[PDB]
RNA sequence: UAGACU
């Protein structure tokens, strides 16, 4: 037994067994964190095993150190430094970064792996529990996957440490001059979803405006803001869903609009990849979202302010394919490619070995997304027409219909041999050119200059 | 979009 506090004495044998995958559905808040991942780490380390810890983001990464601290855990994160003796059994890193690790070769062979939010609807996250279960089924692993939402649930409002109060409200996307004094007249803390940055610092700005103090937290801005969350006093937290999982503001209300754009395969003439939305975020998500607040016993009255259903069904989205597209180049040890996690396939339809790709082109594919920046769906699309990372030619001689706007203007690029041609893509990705800065980012992989 | 890494 254990008290709230500390991690449980006694830690289940059953768990530590080759071939064994235990699936941890325990509600937000239970401690699956803060005290189940140190009882097994420690039991982990006295079995002697080789050990793989996994978050899906640099937020859950975070709040593992403050639970683990003092254990001789590698961290493979920018999210925590640490010292370490390269000497380690038990490492840390995140989903993505594993999975990217697999696709660049050789990893370590792990006998025990811990999958932290293993519902991350991420492509690299879906692969990696492909290769995980895959791990498992060969006898060659133990893993244990953690989640509150594990993959089927459908409920938006599970059980809490506390009582919360749901309240239907509409919810401004952008900023408001009046009508939404509910908002400002809280006296509380509140947790602000947005389904982007842009979004996200209109709205900050505008809270600001009104004598409210609010730290902005995103992938950019988690190094210097991170920590205010915790050590410092503040009205509001405005942000992305890279605290969707794990993270533990001491908050009194979350403001979800439930609201997010998707990549979408279309595959109504030649094939490309839009942004559709914004749409309703799965039950999952709001879960998520909603399980930041009531996570204190001591306090009662907290509130989850939402707009709109969840929607389940989410098989339109390019996650499927892509974990496909990356799990397609993933080996074992033994020379086995890994099947997707039982209650993941399925999800789209695509023949076994589809996206297999050989010899040079996986290299390429795998150095579109880590030194090109790519999407999956677009790396996987260049490498397999067999051509090699620095061959930008595919960049200029797409159809007429391809020819990339910017301001209602034909995007000119100037190469890095002094040549000018327009930007017109063989292939679309909408991730490459909708927001503006990710297209000056393709306008310099175009360029020669990535 | 969002996340993850160098």
């Amino acid at each position: 037994g254990s008290a709230m506090g500390e991690p449980d004495y006694e830690v289940d044998e059953d768990i530590f067994r080759k071939k064994r995958l235990t699936i941890m559905d325990l509600h937000p808040g239970a401690g699956k964190t803060k005290r189940i991942l140190p009882s097994i780490v420690r039991e982990a380390l006295k079995r002697r095993l080789r050990t793989l810890i996994l978050a899906p983001t640099r937020v859950v990464a975070a709040e593992m150190e403050e639970a683990l601290r003092g254990l001789p855990i590698r961290y493979q994160t920018p999210a925590v430094k640490s010292d370490h003796t390269g000497r380690e059994i038990v490492d840390l890193m995140c989903h993505a970064t594993f999975t990217t690790r697999l696709l660049s070769t050789r990893v370590p062979n792990y006998n025990l792996i811990v999958m932290d939010e293993a519902h991350f609807t991420d492509p690299c996250s879906v692969a990696a529990r492909g290769y995980i279960s895959t791990r498992v089924e060969m006898g060659e692993a133990a893993a244990i996957f953690m989640t509150a939402t594990p993959p089927g649930s459908i409920d938006p409002f599970p059980q809490s440490n506390s009582p919360i109060e749901d309240i239907e409200r509409e919810i401004p996307e952008r900023s408001w001059n009046t009508g939404f004094d509910w908002i400002t007249d809280y006296q509380g803390k509140t947790v602000w979803f947005v389904p982007s940055i842009k979004a996200g610092n209109d709205i900050a700005n505008c809270l600001r405006k009104s004598g409210k103090r609010v730290i902005q937290l995103s992938r950019k801005t988690f190094d210097t803001e991170y920590p205010k969350t915790k050590l410092t006093d503040w009205d509001f937290v405005v942000t992305t869903d890279i605290s969707e999982m794990g993270a533990n503001f001491r908050a009194g209300r979350v403001i979800d609009p439930r609201r997010c754009l998707k990549p979408v395969i279309l595959t109504d003439g030649p094939e490309r990849v839009i942004l559709a939305g914004p749409i309703p975020v799965t039950p999952a998500s709001a879960a998520q979202r909603r399980g930041r607040i009531g996570r204190n016993p001591a306090q009662e009255d907290d509130q989850y302010v939402f707009s709109g259903d969840p929607l389940k069904n989410d098989e339109d989205h390019a996650h499927w394919t892509e974990a496909k597209m990356l799990l397609d180049n993933i080996y074992t040890p033994e020379g086995i490619i890994p099947t997707l996690f039982g209650p993941e396939r399925e999800k789209t339809q695509a023949i076994d070995g589809e996206f297999r790709l050989r010899g040079e082109q996986r290299k390429t594919f795998v150095e579109l997304m880590r030194r090109g920046d790519l999407p999956v769906w677009l790396s996987y699309k260049v490498a397999s027409a067999g051509i090699s990372y620095k061959d930008r030619e595919w960049c200029f001689t797409g159809e007429r219909n391809n020819q990339i706007l910017e301001e209602n203007m034909e995007v000119e690029i100037w190469t890095r041999e002094g040549e000018k041609k327009k930007l017109r893509p063989k292939w679309l990705d909408a991730r490459v050119y909708a927001d503006p800065m990710a297209l000056k980012d393709f306008k310099e992989f175009a360029s020669g200059r990535k």
